[PDB]
């Protein structure tokens, strides 16, 4: 609903071209951390409305983007600023330790 489902072509307006904080959810369809995490962004996205949106870009339908960020794990959330990784996350997280992540690079 308040997620944006990014794709290799998007990327760039969506992501680099917004003015804001972008969390993107680097993820697989195969992959259970990145499945379990999945209910976790939707909470996020709802909870920070304003303040960040999420986005998500499945790394084998779209696999153009992940490496210019040096993805090599799943699911990697980074956090941007304008275009600009501001804060790197690997692997599953809890909604309380996303939401730490979140507040406390957000500032």
């Amino acid at each position: 609903d308040k997620i944006i489902h990014l794709t290799d072509d998007s990327f760039d307006t969506d992501v680099l071209k917004a003015d804001g904080a972008i969390l993107v959810d680097f993820w697989a369809e195969w992959c259970g951390p990145c499945k379990m995490i999945a209910p976790i962004l939707d909470e996020i996205a709802e909870e920070y409305q304003g303040k960040l949106t999420v986005a998500k870009l499945n790394i084998d339908q779209n696999p153009g983007t992940a490496p210019k960020y040096g993805i090599r794990g799943i699911p990697t959330l980074l956090l941007f600023k304008n275009g600009e990784v501001a804060a790197t996350k690997v692997g599953a997280l809890s909604k309380g330790q996303l939401k730490e992540f979140l507040d406390a690079n957000l500032a």
